[PDB]
């Protein structure tokens, strides 16, 4: 079956560049009824508007308050209002509304490029959040059918162990540039039952322990499977001498003053042969305008193969299910409309790069980059560079106006992106209360997995660490202080410091 993770490690993978947020936190026991009641009045204030906008937007003020705290805090944010996401939301609209009045005398076709405020990082939790399900649903299966077909194809020729170059590839720059002979080679391999695994004459014995382990642990996710350093390879020759196979050994060639890794070919292993696997930088080499032909089919071949696969996903990304309609997506598309009209910004062009800021290049780009944020897979730099060439070709599908590879495509596609976008535009139009239903079931749906109290304490020191600037902004701020909000605030502060010592000291 397909290699999920679960929706905690998805939302930990994505929203942090945790284990802390995912268990409850070993802290002191004796002092923990008075801590929750620190938390407690803290989600107090946290769950009031005129609070929470006070807090970020005195934070944001700060020269202090890195990029990287204001997206920490944003995530930190997304976790702990996870269980209330209707406000959540709401938070976030009110948030990019001033995101997007402070951007007024600016070009509206720069908004939402970056993400370098507490609000844009918010928007990429919260697509997050709402396209886990699509993921699960259809397009999780087409995606790692891709991985699948990449993977495969590229291991139908050489592979340099140093450089990671290939026979195949979708990039230019990944290219095996030299001609180099290689024979496919049967290996009946033993794992203390009998399979056969195939490899190539190239292969260093690291790629051929690597690509044994692939056939005995195929039904098993990737953080379960052992490691080539890990295990020996051992060859059956005869009946009275066998031998370890080692990428370096008593054995290794030096050549113009650098050592040759061993290969298959180098033990000239013969076809069909025995093999058994068991438990236990620049000084070496392994096989080392216009771009000419016997290359460029190269990646061609590799293209036509995986093209039907790649559709399938674009596709399935971007397009709609009639059994179950995007509604979240609906939600905030029609939220982005309908902020452009009360400005008179009637430009299609804008809109639709609105759109694309906030769906496709925020969510699914960084997807397609990292499918390990979806599967328990293995990452490559060779297999991340393929993945490169078809997200840059996404990215070109999203647009108006190495690149030559997928130039062909790429006209079909941004008709498939107005075509999907114009579905979401055909789709009856959902309410408030429908909205805020789904929202509801979400975050009873996924209650008791994220560890809120964790993420209060963790908010609490950006809360501790600005203690000044929050007060003179909670008090500059005539409803914050009629309402006495300043005075909770400081309340909070003097429970909190007075429990912290009670835990840590």
């Amino acid at each position: 079956g397909i290699p999920f993770l679960e929706y905690k490690h998805f939302v930990t993978r994505t929203f942090f560049p945790t284990h802390p947020l995912l268990g409850e936190w070993n802290i002191p026991e004796h002092c923990r009824p008075s801590m929750e009641e620190g938390i407690s009045l803290f989600s107090s204030l946290l769950n009031n508007k005129h609070f929470l906008i006070v807090f970020v937007h005195a934070l944001e003020q700060q020269k202090d308050f890195a990029v990287r705290d204001r997206c920490s805090l944003a995530s930190l944010l997304t976790i702990a209002l996870h269980g209330k996401l209707e406000y959540y939301t709401s938070i976030m609209k009110e948030l990019l509304v001033d995101l997007i009045d402070a951007s007024a005398a600016k070009n509206p076709k720069l908004m939402l490029r970056r993400t370098e405020s507490v609000v844009e990082k918010m928007l990429t939790n919260w697509m997050s959040i709402c396209m886990y399900g699509c993921l699960r649903e259809t397009v999780g299966e087409p995606f790692f059918l891709l991985l699948c077909a990449i993977k495969q194809q590229i291991n139908k020729g050489s592979i340099d162990a140093i450089t990671g170059k290939a026979r195949y590839t979708l990039n230019e720059e990944w290219l095996l540039r030299e001609n180099i002979e290689a024979k496919p080679r049967n290996l009946n391999v033993s794992f203390q039952d009998s399979l056969s695994v195939r490899a190539m004459d190239t292969d260093t014995l690291t790629q051929v322990k690597e690509k044994i382990l692939e056939a005995f642990c195929k039904n098993v996710p990737y953080s379960q499977w052992p490691r080539a350093e890990d295990v020996d390879l051992e060859w059956f020759a005869s009946s009275t001498q066998s031998y370890v196979l080692r990428d370096l050994d008593d054995t290794s060639v030096v050549e113009d003053g650098r050592k040759k890794l061993n290969t298959l070919a180098h033990y000239k292993i013969p076809e069909g042969a025995s093999l058994a696997m068991s438990l236990t930088t620049e000084k070496y080499f392994h096989l080392v305008k216009v771009l000419p032909e016997i290359y460029l089919t190269r990646l061609l071949s590799t293209k036509g193969t995986l093209q039907k696969f790649l559709d399938d996903l674009f596709k399935a990304i971007l397009s709609i299910r009639e059994d179950k309609p995007p509604l979240a997506v609906k939600y905030f598309f029609d939220f982005l409309e309908e902020q452009a009209e009360k400005r008179g910004i009637s430009d299609p062009d804008t809109l639709h790069i609105w759109k694309t800021n906030s769906l496709p290049l925020r969510f699914w780009v960084n997807i397609l980059k990292n499918p390990q944020f979806v599967f328990d897979i293995e990452k490559t730099d060779h297999i991340d560079a393929c993945l490169s060439v078809i997200a840059q070709a996404f990215i070109d599908a999203c647009s108006i106006s190495n690149k030559l590879l997928y130039a062909k495509e790429i006209p079909e596609y941004r008709k498939t992106v107005q075509r999907y976008y114009k579905q979401i535009q055909d789709m009856t139009p959902l309410s408030e209360q429908e909205m805020n239903a789904h929202l509801a079931e979400e975050s009873r749906k996924y209650q008791n997995e994220f560890n809120t109290n964790v993420a209060m304490a963790e908010i609490y020191k950006y809360a501790k660490r600005y203690r000044p600037q929050i007060m003179a902004a909670l008090e500059a701020n005539p409803t914050a202080r009629r309402t006495q909000l300043q005075h909770k605030f400081e309340q909070v502060v003097a429970l909190m410091e007075n429990n912290i010592y009670e835990c840590y000291s």
